[PDB]
């Protein structure tokens, strides 16, 4: 809505990305956002201040300011935030935890000791929300009203893809779209090295490799076609592309990306289990 | 311009992509485009017909129709097209070869036997022009007027990134952004397999992996930051993402993408050398 | 049927595995009588020569008698034997002959070069088929030579279509076809033996494991041939999230399973070009 | 000339396997499509959309499927089975044959659930695969404690109309799942790659796919109709010094055989984990 | 207390190496920035933008650099050198020392070009690296046919103000290029990865980078100031049974040493190819 007030506990990379995306989208006004942080000298904190986001060192102040309260701290800090500000949670509050692995149940258990029906949502988003091309899923807690999930989808749809999921899919989403941008950054660096190796200036190589990945992903999102079909479409017989595809297969390219999604998903499960 | 008439020799994947992108951009009207093909029953030919592109089985007819003439056939077919329609090339014609590896000099040599100052351009684009997110470079030939390169940049900028390069960079661009989308499609298929392996429905996994790659590439294009810095930004200490990055490094992920750009670039050079 | 009543005489120079497989498929198809086939071999002690005799095929040690008997003459000897064969019986090739080379790598040009020294317009077709013609499920391509009539190509297609898939190609595709469907059955036999080993490792009787593995590959291949779907889409449709199949696909990927099959198709194709160049 | 005039078939679950069996059974002529009913909690699936075109009755309510059906196929994920069995267990009748198609789920676990509601549930466990859609499936089945002799023969009759089918001891089914249950996906992966190889060497993609699939089909048929060892058939294609034996060498150098062994094992091992997780 | 009052330095090329040497020389106090001139065909480079902030004279015309300069550094790509030498060869004077910094390009090829215009060109070939920007470069040089004794001593004086510098025989320079020319990039890659390792084990990225870089700097210093073999110094850190020897084992298992040998060789081999291509 318009009257809506949003707060972040955590003023790191994710909070900045979300706030910058929300304000760019126009769904939120920077002055309706407050962030708190233990280190008020972070680079991300300075930038929020230029954007017009309110800033404080006191999580309690962010809570009293906020209607929607995003939890954007590390997983092992979540149990402490909840103990710190659990008494300050009111009926009007929707708590949106963005921490990897941390379960709705563990958040509801800590918060229920203060007030009995805390409205909790768990989400997994990623940094490209900063350019309003994020990928976000969310699961609704026990006491989240029906309007809570819809308000959440409205807000996070404005900065990229958003869809509701069962909570037991979120650990796998973390390995895929949560960690995904880092796989892409690693890939682009390497593709740029390849271009440079074959004679391209670095800056041209980075722009071309990025544009290639962006356009390809866009083609897949705008197509009903399987990605192998689109690969077929662009692999001319005997040509350059099919030769490059072979050397990727020879190194087990596909299995490395499977390994990655699996490794991130399994680590996310450990971050949960380490909580309880 | 508006009066401009464009033709394609070749009605395959690339011709459709370019025509669909040009018409979507609004820089060209479908009725100002003509394509010719030896197999008038191709799926890409049927689609051009629905778009309103004129179609013919006679390359000579496309040439007489066209002011800008795109050559969108396989590299070993180019020498035959030029022999077929070389007498039909007029002063007003700009010949834009999109074939991998085929040099401006080889095109100018064949065409100069008919008329002495053929205006030739070599380009390397990719299929994401279909969603107006292509990556394109071009080099100007000996007799291309100054307005020719600018008209070309105007047209191809409307369907994605475009920049002029020295011709000796084009073989490396082919390995990077020419073959790039196929690396991305392979990557997305594998990332989807990873998501499915960890419990996601296939359709959700494909959408999330694609959105992740798109958003990440967009972040890099909108940033002055090095891709390793953006990787740093999203690799939380001890977290899921840094664990996945390790297993990518353990398989030599980076070197496989370097291998690919190199293999495609080297194959492109063979496709040229095989001509001469 | 229409071909049966054409009452064609067929010859094989070379009485090996392919000659036997084609003879067995043509007769099973009812398009040729076994005794309307004649095959020659310098070695009449091969097992395939005995199998051919048993089914009623005529056998002779003299290639000239095969040629004189034949209307369609299949050259089914090793590539390096082809030029010696053409020297020997080039004088006996007649204007009525359609000469079909099945040898890997050997080009129409090289065959026509030899035979043009005798009659001026040898009718030559180059073929790449495979041994599952023996169960009428072969995979065949052919290219027509310089003097091959349009009816020659249609007849060859009608004949090879009776024992499986058959289609005309430009000759410059045949080396690649050899690497794919010419050698393909051997890739599948290796895969079926390995899958059976896997089933036995996990506790299945060998007989059952072999049966199930082969039935699994047959049905998947049949699904693909009857679907308009990409094989990756079919793979997606069978890969239940979190399930047994996606876990097995991972271990395939981790060994570069896909690259091995690409490697094999390339290695057979490359070898096929060497077999031409060495003779 | 088989046909089951007195049999009503139901599917709990309207996914890829349900569509494949329903399509195979109707193409085999053994069942009128309108004598099939399927249920699913997402009546917006592509498979549920195709089932309506066939004429299969579709409902959202699993209780409706059970009441309509004699033979009831459980074609849902292994972890959904215990919930299904709780939901409809009070609707299982003496006439019902329950045929579970879920990977890993034992006859014992299914009978334990249903016996709470009514003693002597007639349970069969089967492992089939999607090529039943072209009547070339590979199916095994094991009969439960209270399945009658006519129940197994009947299920063999029905599933034999869509491919190979034999009875097995239940403790072989996890291994069958790794071989023929997952097998078609190994083949689709192999055909994608073989086609990639054909394209590399210069073939059009469409021809490469056709030829690769034809090669595999014909080789599988040869083995099925031959009494000979697959190594013997491989020997018959491998001309001395030739192209095939050179390619076979590069498969061996990659450990191609061990990868397929690895696959059957991993799928089998995972199937056992799907039992114990539920 | 070194300073070259009578020396005018010019750079043909205004890229990373030109900026690094110009910055090192000015920080060393040996050259006023305004006594440096650099030329480049793209006066829109980030390096050319930084050079103007230093006070270095910048021109687009290579002829201007030559006329301003006594010591002329060729800091362009190897394939550009022959074009540069054709463009300005008629402007080379007796007073000029030409110092080529291009990988691979021999003294012989440079002298052949310039001798067409004027006999006895004074040519020095050097291989340096970008840490000259922090006065810790590693530089070798070889003197040409017509370089006087004072020319080499002078160039050693100048480049010693920004790091290690020694004269070598020219046929060692390709190998030096693979070791110290490319070396810093091996180190940047190693520091990125070591930091990735620190982050994996729970350190903030900024601390991990700092500590990794400090570790490397301190180890390099230890070796430089020790007479001892690097294996001996490694032995001194590897406490029996401890953390370091366990990590060293995993480096050995990956063939870590051979990768660095591979790198020096590949860079050296490529450097020789850059000579022969031009
Ligand atoms: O994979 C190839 O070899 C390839 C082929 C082309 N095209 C399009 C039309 N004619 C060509 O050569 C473009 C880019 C690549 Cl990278
Ligand atoms: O790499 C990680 O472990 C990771 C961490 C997060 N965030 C952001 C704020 N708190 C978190 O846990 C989100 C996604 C991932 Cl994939
Ligand atoms: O890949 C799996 O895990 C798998 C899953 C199934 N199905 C179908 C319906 N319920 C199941 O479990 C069957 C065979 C396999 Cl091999
Ligand atoms: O493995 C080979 O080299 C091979 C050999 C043949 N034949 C049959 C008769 N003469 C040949 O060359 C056919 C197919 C292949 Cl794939
Ligand atoms: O390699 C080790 O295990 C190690 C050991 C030590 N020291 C010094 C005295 N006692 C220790 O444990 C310090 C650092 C490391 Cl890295």
């Amino acid at each position: 809505f318009q009257s809506m007030s949003v707060g972040f506990i955590g003023a790191g990379q994710l909070a900045f990305a979300l706030a910058k995306g929300f304000t760019a989208a126009g769904v939120l006004a920077a002055h309706k956002i407050m962030a708190s942080s233990p280190d008020m000298d972070l680079a991300t904190v300075s930038a929020l201040r230029k954007m017009g986001v309110k800033l404080t060192p006191h999580n309690k102040e962010t809570v009293q300011h906020s209607d929607v309260l995003f939890l954007a701290v590390k997983p092992h800090i979540i149990p402490f935030i909840l103990d710190e500000i659990g008494a300050d949670i009111e009926d009007r509050h929707i708590v949106v935890s963005c921490a990897a692995g941390v379960t709705i149940s563990s958040i509801e258990k800590k918060l229920s000791a203060f007030r009995p029906a805390p409205r909790v949502i768990r989400c997994m988003t990623n940094t490209p929300v900063v350019v309003r091309e994020g990928a976000t899923v969310y699961a609704t807690g026990t006491h989240a009203q029906v309007e809570d999930g819809r308000l959440m989808e409205q807000l996070l749809s404005s900065v990229g893809f958003c869809t509701e999921v069962e909570e037991d899919l979120i650990d796998a989403v973390t390995g895929l779209s949560g960690s995904g941008p880092a796989y892409a950054f690693t890939a682009l660096d390497a593709l740029a090295d390849g271009g440079v190796k074959m004679g391209l200036p670095r800056r041209l190589a980075v722009r071309l490799g990025a544009q290639a990945l962006l356009g390809a992903a866009k083609m897949l999102l705008h197509s009903e076609q399987h990605p192998g079909q689109l690969k077929d479409n662009v692999s001319s017989p005997g040509g350059a592309t099919i030769h490059a595809l072979h050397v990727l297969e020879s190194g087990g390219f596909r299995s490395l990306l499977i390994n990655a999604v699996e490794a991130s998903c399994i680590r996310t499960r450990e971050l949960q289990s380490m909580a309880d």
